[PDB]
């Protein structure tokens, strides 16, 4: 495999689930970058070392994707909500001294993070959320136009082990397929090649594509109620957030983001980028700059 | 290697201008046709047509593409696998035997061809039977996270081609075996004949009729829809005399009540739940004939 972040250290943080792989580099205040399905780290390869000059940058593996530890799941999913990720998250940053932190994610990662800034605002200073809408809202907006777009939010939460059996007889396919539909292009091209081996690699492994689906289970029963919990007691992240997507993405398809954000978070910016779904790689330039502005900005 | 289920049974190759029609004939009496569904074939009512073939002439078919039926060439529209396109097919089929005027019991796709047939030409039909479904139409507009986690394979297999059909060759008698038993009230396959389950999987690994039943539920979240959507704004009701049966534990009343929502379309319907899950004549054979015998004669 490539290696696609040239000068940033490799680092194996120990916490009490399991260990976290993530690539360090730069210096200043601290910066979490989280990637999505079905994708690992390496995801981040063009916008990091923009990034790197004005920030150290940690690029982290999600628990249990790429080369990050598998804990063990449960009949609730439970290490794989996007609360529990949150505090293990929190707990990596704890041994590298990080206790109050900047932080962007993507896709699943941004679940994480919006999440991570509801249960413990207090650990961020700034958070970037790229191309989704909350959980709760995908799920309420379920009409049957969004069910065929996003069918994979049902199909990958059916119960074990049914989604898995269908995905191990042809595995390179899947992954090739969900990569390609979501840009705007329709294909493989707007990806480097060296990248696409890492996903293709990580989809491979039969634990890793488990993991997956634990994932997307608890997006649709606890990640769910947690959100709800939120939303019918009015709680509204506290934490200046920018929020991005992709003017042909997915959660744009779904309702207009700005004025759904508004209703989940006091202060909050956003702007539209001309990509799909992959912002960090089919937009790169445009995306380092809308997180270099904000995040150093007051 | 296939157990015969259906004895006393003929069985006929029906001639129609899309393709040959499957189905074993037998009985005496006043014409009635049985549809079957997904993922099975005709062999799902080998437990109930035995007793209707006592007072009637039965004719047992596979569904158009389906079983042992032909399989029309599809276009980008899935023309020939709407339910409007099967239910002409299957008038046609009748019509080579003499019937143009028949009693018709549908389940699961069937029973979609048999309402829409219903819709479209409700002169052909004396009565009409329909098992443990709503209209597709009421599916899809009460679609939202409980009823798409529960039939997820509506938005699945409507996917473009050929993602659907490359996920269900990963492991076909996984996936036939896993839809028949998640349906039913006991959870596995215990209420099903094994004879009847081979027949089941056999067919479900031909990767053409594979194809068919993508095509099928291609037609379901599209075409089908927007016709059922025409006649709910124009008013427009099912005038023969109907009987919707579902299951205690099945998928129509988990998201409706079913008899009320019939009554929205059919002028005259009556309803009773079964003691079972979705797959009423195999699970609850006894209960099915009677309330089927009593209603059509």
């Amino acid at each position: 495999l490539a290696d696609l972040f040239p000068g940033f250290g490799s680092e194996w943080i120990n916490t009490s689930s399991g260990r976290i792989f993530a690539r360090v580099g730069g210096d200043g205040p601290p910066l979490l970058l989280l990637h999505g399905f079905p994708q690992t780290h390496v995801m981040w390869h063009r916008v990091a070392p923009k990034l790197a000059e004005r920030f150290k940058v940690i690029v982290a593996d999600l628990p249990g994707y790429g080369w990050s530890d598998m804990p063990e799941s449960d009949e609730q999913h439970t290490p794989y909500t996007k609360r529990a990720m949150a505090k293990q998250l929190i707990e990596a940053m704890e041994q590298l001294g990080h206790v109050h932190f900047a932080l962007a994610g993507h896709d699943r990662g941004a679940r994480v993070s919006y999440r991570l800034a509801l249960d413990s605002p207090g650990r961020l200073s700034k958070l970037a959320v790229l191309d989704i809408l909350p959980t709760y809202e995908y799920w309420q907006r379920m009409n049957r136009a969004y069910a065929l777009k996003i069918y994979h939010w049902s199909f990958l939460a059916q119960p074990a082990p049914l989604p898995e059996n269908l995905l191990g007889g042809d595995p390179d396919f899947y992954v090739k397929a969900k990569l390609a539909s979501w840009t705007r292009a329709g294909d493989l091209s707007a990806f480097d090649p060296r990248a696409v081996e890492h996903y293709r690699i990580a989809f491979a492994d039969p634990m890793r594509r488990h993991v997956m689906c634990e994932d997307y289970r608890a997006g649709a029963y606890a990640d769910f109620e947690h959100d709800k919990i939120d939303v019918e007691a009015g709680n509204k992240i506290p934490v200046p957030m920018l929020a991005l997507w992709g003017a042909s993405g997915i959660a744009q398809s779904a309702a207009t983001p700005l004025d759904v954000w508004r209703k989940w978070a006091s202060d909050v910016q956003g702007a539209p980028i001309e990509s799909g779904h992959f912002l960090p790689e089919e937009a790169p330039d445009q995306t380092a700059e809308a997180l270099v502005r904000f995040f150093s900005a007051a």
